[PDB]
DNA sequence: ATCAATATTTTGACTGATAGTGACCTGTTCGTTGCAACAAATTGATAAGCAATGCTTTTTTAGAATTCCAACTTATTGTAAAAAAGCAGGCTTCAACGG
């Protein structure tokens, strides 16, 4: 699974950049995204997907084990939309 | 031409920088490690995305024009002694107007 070690070290022998920046930069990156999410703004990558922003409302649920009815309480959650430009190439994938 | 005193002739004390290694402190990097965070697994009513593909609108895109940055290659031009006037910063007196 692709971690921040990973993408870290990617920096490190493609851009030639030290791995300390290369490890500043993958944090700051999500770190950014995050705080553009939770101030309200819709996050656009070009090439990659669209992290949006829908109020759910509170509708009916349950427990899945039992059965108890519990109604799911509104909340604010972040979609993902991925592009044209990204499907094309994850279309043909396999689980490896 | 020889006394006699002061600047002269090498050494030593004075005071903090010069010299080069070493300890101090801890960012920064790497290995050991703990733990919040992530993933599998349920069950069932309700919400959101989905197949194709041309036209329209929004965002990223590769140059290319433009102008300061820059190491070179040209294009023109060229004065000083020797006098002897020409102006203002402030203290100095005569000459005209008013009591």
């Amino acid at each position: 699974a692709l971690t921040k070690a990973e993408m870290s070290e990617y920096l490190f022998d493609k851009l030639g950049l030290s791995k300390r920046d290369a490890k500043e930069l993958v944090e700051l990156f999500f770190e950014e995204i995050r705080r553009a999410l939770e101030n309200g703004e819709q996050v656009k990558l070009s090439g990659f997907g669209n992290f949006d922003l829908r109020d759910k409302n509170q509708r009916p649920g349950r427990n899945p084990k039992t059965g108890e009815d519990i109604p799911i309480t509104a909340r604010r959650v972040v979609t993902f939309r991925p592009g044209q430009k990204l499907k094309s190439r994850v279309e043909n994938a396999s689980p490896k």
